[PDB]
C-alpha cells in the first residue's frame, strides 16, 4: 500500500509526507454545494484549469447517514474514480457537528431533535443556533459517522491514497453566544479547570473564573469544542491514521473584538494554545482568509505560522488580488494554500470572493498553479529543510528584502524588463487591472546557488557581508521540470540580467549561482 | 565556393558585396538570451513575420568555450541549418571580452578569474567591472576563441557563406572610468603616443597627456580597446575574411556629457578617427540607435555616415516610431538597418524599445521589410552608383526636398491621396497611431528617369532648373520585382498623379519618367 500521508515536524519547520516525500498542496475547494454527481461536470473543467494538484471536497453527514445508521457512501466512491482518473489528490472536508458553526449539514434526525441533541443554551436563557460541545449524545453520533467514513476510506482507498488530509468539521464555534450557559455547562464551569489546560496556559490552578478570568467563557467554549472534536479526530485515527486538521473562522489580526462578534471557540489566534491542548490528534489548526488587505494577510499568516503549527491557507478568497498571496504562503514555509469556490456551478462569494467565477478568473489564479506544480514536489523539500524565501506584492508595493547566507535578496514590484531599480526618472508599469499580482520565492540551495521563480517581480540579489568584495550572478540557468527532473533551457545573460531577474506573467524557473570577483 | 562578401568603398559611397553584387542588409536582431536552440521555435516566427532578409545572432564565448580548450559549435551548427531553410543570411555577434562594456558573457574560467585576467583599475584604485585592455592574457583568450569560432565557421559555410559579416564585441568601452589606470596602463600612459595616432588627429607628438591634452584619458582608452579588437579581428581574418565590424553605445549627438558618464573607449563619435587608427581589420563602425526624437537620430546618422565609414545600423528600437527611420538611414546612402529585439521569447527592453513584442508590434515593422525586400539588390547598387535620396517623417512633419539634377524632388507628410499639396483649407491627416510613419526613398535612374517608393508619404517633383520650362510626369508605371526583375503592372494617372504620388500602407513601387513640353 502506498505510505501513510504524515505531518511532520523537524526543527520548527513543517511538511506533509505524501509518498514518502514532502508535498506541497496547490489545492482548490469546491463550492458548499458541489459534492453531488450532478455537479461534477461543472466542477472538474474548473478543477482542471486552475492546475490544482489537490481538491477540497464536502462530505456532509446529511449525505452519508440520511437515515440513522443507513450509511451511502456513493458520493465518496464516484469521487475517489474521478479524483484518480485526474490525478489530483484528495482533501475531505467533514461537514457534522459545525459548518461555519452551525449544525446545518447534520442529517434532520440529528438537527431537528433538539431534545436528543441540544443547541447551546445563550446567557439569557434562550438556545443557540449552535451545537452544544457537552452532549454526549451529539459527540457519539458525530464520532460514529466520522468513524464510518474513516472506516470506508480505508477500505476503498488504502492502497493509493488519493485522500491525503482530512477536515474534521468546518469554521466550529458560535456567534452570539461566547459559550454555553446551560445547567449542564455551568456545572462544569463552577468545577474546576482541567491541569492540562491551566499548565498550557500559565494559569494559576482553580475554577474556571479563578484560573482564566475575562478569557474563561472564551476558553471554556474553545476548550470544549477543542475537545469534542478531539473524540471525533481519534475515533477516526483508530482506524485510518490519515492527517487531520481543523479550519478557523478568523477574528481581525490586528484589531480583534469582543468574542461575542466573532467565531467564539472556533480556533482564533487567541485560542490556538486552548485548541492545540485539548486536541492532540488534529495535526495542525489552518486559518481561513478573507481579509484583501496584505497588511492584514500577513498578519494572519504570523499568527498561524508557529514552530509548533504547521501553515496551511485551508481557504481564501477567490477575487484576483487574493491570486499572488500563494508566495506570501509558500514563502512562511507554508505547507498549502487553496483558493474557494473553484467551480462553474454558477455560485459566487462576493464580498468575500468573486461575484462570477468563469475561465477568465480561473486563469488569474491558473498561471500561479502552471508554474509552481512541477516543481511542487522540489519546493516542498527545500521549504521543509529551510531554504526558501518568499513574497507577495504588497499593498503598497514595498519591496522585500532578506539575508540567506553571504547574500541579499529582493522583491522589487512594478519594474519593466529593462532599466535599474534606482532610475527615478523611469515611471513602474501602472497598477494590475485587477489589484497587485506580483511575487516571488526563492530557495537557497547551498551557499551561492538558488533557485528562483516568481510571477510579475524582480528578484536582484546583493552582498550582505560588510567585506567591500564585488560580485556577480556568475550563471542564471532557466530549465523546468519533467517528471521532477530539471531540464537545461538555456542561459540568461545581458539585457536579461543587467537589471535583476524580470518575471513576467508566464513560467520561468532559474538556477542562479552568486560569486565575487 | 561562394564569393567571399566584402565591404568595398568608391568616390565615398559604400556596398557590401555578397555573391558579387551589393546587399542591403535589412536586418533584425534576435534578444540577448536567444541564441540557444530551445529558443529558436520563438525566433523564427518572428523573424519571418518581419520579413528580414539578414539576422543578427549573438554567439557567445562562454556557449563556445565552457571549459578551457573544449570547443563546442553545436549551436551554431544548427543555426547555420535553420538559416538556410529560410534563405536568410547570418551577422554573427562576438560576444567575448565585452558585451555592453562587460565581461559578463565570458566563460566563468575567464571572468571569476581577476587575477590572470584583470579589470582595468579605475582613478580611486578600485578595480572596475569592465576588463583592462592592456591585459596580453585576456587578449589572447578571447582572440583564440575568435580564430577557433572563424575556423570552425569556415569549415560548415565557406561553400554558401550564410554569415555574410561578423560584429567583433559588442559595444565596448567602460562606464564610470574614462581608462585603465593601474600601474602597467600608467607606464604606457606616461610613455610617448603612438605615432600612427598622432598623425591620424593631428596632434603634436609628446606622451599621451601632451599630445592630447583634454582627451588623453579618453583617446587612451579608445586607442587601447581598438587595438585589443584590431588585434582579435585580424587573427579571424587571417583565417576567414569576412567583413568585420563594431557597434558602438552612442554618447548624445547634440549635447555629449563627459565621457565618465557614457561609455567611454567605445566608438564613440569623437573618437571614431581614434578607432579607425587603431583597427584597420575592422571594416565599419555603426551606431546603437535608441534615440526616438529624429533630430537625434539624424544627427546620429550624420556622424557615423563619412566617404570613410559605410552606415550601418547596427541595432536601433523595436517601439513603432522607429519603423520609419529605415528609410532615413538608406536615404543617407546605408547599407544595412537592424531593429533590436526581434523575437517571441517575451523580453521587451522598454523604455529603449517596446514593452511587449507580438504579431502587432512586429506588423509595424514588416510592411517596410516586405516592400523593400525584393527590391533589395536594385536598391543596393543603385545606391552605391549615388542614386539613392530618401528621408522619414520628421517629429514635426516638415516636407524634405532636394535637387537630383535637372529637377526637385519633395517628400510630403500628412496629405491625402487627393488635393493639392498647397489646399490650406483641407486639414492633414492625424498623427500616426503609434506614431510618425512615413518615409520614402527615390533613385534618380537616369537623367529624366526614377525609381519612387516609400509608405504614407506624398512625392512630388518639380523643376530646378530656373529656365522657365514647363514639366509633366509624363510616365508613372507601377511593377513589382520577381527573381530580381522588373513587371510591369499598370500605369499610374488622372486622379492617382495629380497631386503627387501618394503611398500608403501597402507596398508599391513606380518608375517615373519626368519631361519638359
Amino acid at each position: 500500500d502506498a505510505a501513510m500521508p504524515q505531518l511532520v515536524t523537524k526543527d520548527g519547520r513543517h511538511a506533509l509526507m505524501v509518498d514518502g516525500a514532502p508535498f506541497l498542496m496547490l489545492a482548490a475547494q469546491v463550492n458548499n454545494s458541489s459534492a453531488w454527481p450532478s455537479q461534477m461536470a461543472k466542477v472538474w473543467p474548473a478543477i482542471e484549469k486552475v492546475g490544482a494538484n489537490t481538491v477540497q471536497v464536502p462530505i456532509a453527514w446529511e449525505q452519508i447517514e440520511p437515515v440513522e445508521g443507513q450509511f451511502d457512501f456513493s458520493y465518496l466512491d464516484l469521487l475517489l474514480e474521478q479524483a484518480r482518473e485526474r490525478k489530483v489528490r484528495l482533501v475531505l472536508l467533514w461537514f457534522g457537528t459545525w459548518k461555519n458553526s452551525s449544525p446545518s449539514y447534520a442529517p434532520e434526525w440529528v438537527k431537528l431533535d433538539d431534545k436528543r441533541f441540544p443547541r447551546l443554551i445563550k446567557d439569557d436563557g434562550e438556545r443557540s443556533y449552535s451545537m452544544s460541545p457537552l452532549a454526549k449524545s451529539t459527540l457519539d453520533a458525530d464520532r460514529k459517522a466520522f468513524v464510518a467514513l474513516m472506516t470506508h476510506l480505508k477500505a476503498k482507498d488504502a492502497a493509493q491514497k488519493t485522500v491525503i488530509m482530512v477536515q474534521v468539521e468546518n469554521e466550529t464555534g458560535t456567534y452570539g453566544s461566547v459559550r454555553d450557559f446551560g445547567p449542564a455547562a455551568q456545572k462544569v464551569f463552577n468545577g474546576p479547570a482541567p491541569a492540562t489546560l491551566v499548565k498550557a496556559v500559565g494559569a494559576k490552578p482553580g475554577t474556571w473564573s479563578q484560573a482564566f478570568g475575562k478569557d474563561a467563557d472564551e476558553f471554556f467554549h474553545a476548550w470544549h469544542i477543542g475537545r469534542f472534536v478531539d473524540q471525533v479526530a481519534a475515533g477516526g485515527k483508530a482506524v485510518y491514521p490519515l492527517p487531520m486538521y481543523v479550519n478557523a473562522a478568523l477574528r481581525d489580526p490586528i484589531k480583534p473584538g469582543d468574542p461575542k462578534t466573532y467565531s467564539a471557540g472556533g480556533p482564533t489566534d487567541n485560542v490556538i494554545g486552548v485548541w492545540q491542548a485539548a486536541a492532540p490528534s488534529i495535526d495542525l489548526i489552518a486559518p481561513d482568509i478573507y481579509m484583501k488587505e496584505s497588511v492584514k494577510y500577513e498578519a494572519v499568516l504570523g499568527h498561524y505560522a508557529r514552530p509548533n503549527n504547521a501553515l496551511f491557507v485551508a481557504e481564501t478568497g477567490n477575487d484576483p488580488a487574493y491570486a499572488r498571496y500563494v508566495f506570501s504562503t509558500l514563502g512562511k514555509q507554508g505547507i498549502g494554500w487553496s483558493p474557494f469556490g473553484m467551480d462553474y456551478t454558477g455560485y459566487g462569494n462576493y464580498p468575500l470572493g468573486a461575484a462570477k467565477v468563469d475561465e477568465a478568473l480561473i486563469e488569474v489564479f491558473a498561471a500561479n498553479y502552471r508554474l509552481l506544480a512541477p516543481m511542487a514536489r522540489e519546493l516542498a523539500r527545500l521549504s521543509f529543510e529551510g531554504k526558501v524565501w518568499g513574497g507577495a506584492e504588497p499593498d503598497d508595493r514595498a519591496a522585500q528584502t532578506t539575508t540567506m547566507g553571504d547574500w541579499t535578496v529582493s522583491l522589487r514590484y512594478g519594474k519593466w524588463q529593462f532599466g535599474a531599480s534606482d532610475w527615478t526618472w523611469l515611471k513602474d508599469r501602472p497598477p494590475g487591472p485587477q489589484g497587485p499580482e506580483g511575487g516571488g520565492l526563492v530557495a537557497q540551495l547551498s551557499p551561492n546557488e538558488f533557485l528562483v521563480t516568481g510571477r510579475n517581480v524582480r528578484v536582484e540579489f546583493g552582498r550582505a557581508t560588510a567585506d567591500g568584495k564585488p560580485m556577480m550572478m556568475a550563471r542564471v540557468e532557466e530549465g523546468h521540470f519533467e517528471n521532477g527532473q530539471w531540464v537545461f533551457d538555456r542561459l540568461w545573460n545581458g539585457d536579461q540580467t543587467d537589471y535583476g531577474l524580470n518575471f513576467t506573467g508566464g513560467s520561468q524557473i532559474l538556477r542562479v549561482k552568486l560569486a565575487t570577483y
